[PDB]
């Protein structure tokens, strides 16, 4: 299994730098989309535009400039009055950026900025916020890939975690349910996912896990079994 | 609140009769589709066709017949070979009929069934393997919109259920992972969804529960704010 880091993480085996990043407003369908920009992107809601003389406030140009959703078709006004509230500082954004194989949030924006990932403190329940202009990993391939590895010798009955999981605004872990909180983001790596389902479609020759469950046949069951053998019969 | 059941479960309301299907074989992205035909569904894997003389093997013609896909695709050859000798007894499949607004499954392959949902007991840990020929309730719109009502009032703190879990020919609920299931089927009835979203997405005027998590601004926010105010003023 040591062979596999190396011949796995390769751009010619997965899309290292793609992340879906889904949108959710509370009540509404989520809007999603995927990004490849290999230096990451930044997830803000603004009039102005990044550029090279305020990269202090605005971060690099070379981020691939993500806009949250307008939120013009938020039914209620309340609602819409206390997302306006957050859009209206969330101007310097939120960076993602692919440091190799990890990915990292640094936290511009006025807006508070909560999370939940791979990554995330399992010491205490409280919120987790992110502290601004703070590298904050949230996801390591690296360490995914061997605890894939775990997973699929049935090692741990576990699957690794890729999905990580952002709220603005609004206080995250928390006692209530996210369907309720405004605005909340979840973002995917790619690549993780892709390897899951490689790993999940590998078996064993050796260790058969799978025991099938299948009654034994009734009256009814045999009837059909015949019609399927005349059936085939008539085939040709 | 009592009028609400009245006012809502209505045609011109809520698409009473759809329900989205989302086919699983472990490791494979999933398929989905969505049926709305107001008798139900049947799904099932076969070359015989439901016909009228056959309704104690097959049910009536008159529900959506839903293939489960080819496992054509399926990389593993250990993994398509048990996956076929499940195919090789759904034949006659599991229907899933709308009774007023409750959904219940009738499996009558000799496929075991096993499930996880709204209606599903809570009693035991073990599996709960859907018993032939035996109108199952897996899901009532009517219990769900009373249970919705207490969330949005903030009664409970947990939304309801409205996702029905299947998994064909393997335990269910159990130790092991659903990305290690061969075949599973989630099923959606889409008037619960739209309704919790049309739920949460009705705040109080009164029961203000909101509140927003933002920073002070330091001195880069206040030079983005009146870069904002200088932009407003620009407009005009």
């Amino acid at each position: 299994e040591q062979l596999l880091p190396d011949l796995l993480i390769s751009p010619h085996m997965l899309p290292l730098t793609d992340l879906e990043i889904k949108f959710q407003y509370r009540g509404r369908p989520p809007r999603a989309l995927t990004i490849s920009n290999p230096h990451g992107c930044r997830l803000f809601y603004s009039q102005l535009e990044a550029t090279q003389e305020q990269v202090e406030l605005f971060g690099p140009i070379s981020l691939e400039q993500v806009r949250f959703p307008s939120p013009e078709d938020i039914p209620s006004d309340k609602q819409r009055f206390y997302t306006n509230q957050l859009l209206d500082v969330l101007d310097r954004g939120l960076i993602l950026q692919l440091q190799g194989q990890d990915l990292y949030a640094i936290r511009l924006c006025q807006c508070k900025v909560f999370w939940s990932g791979p990554c995330a403190s399992a010491h205490d329940s409280c919120p987790n916020p992110i502290q601004r202009e703070v590298k904050t990993k949230l996801f390591s391939l690296e360490h995914f890939l061997n605890e894939l590895i775990l997973f699929q010798k049935g090692q741990t009955n576990t699957p690794p975690p890729f999905e990580i999981f952002f709220c603005f605004g609004e206080e995250w872990p928390d006692r209530k349910p996210r369907e309720k909180k405004l605005i909340t983001v979840q973002v995917v790596p790619v690549a993780a996912r892709l390897l899951l389902e490689m790993f999940s479609g590998e078996l064993s020759w050796s260790a058969d896990d799978i025991r099938l469950q299948i009654s034994n046949p009734d009256l009814k069951d045999r009837m059909v079994e015949q019609f399927k053998e005349l059936h085939h019969i008539w085939q040709s």
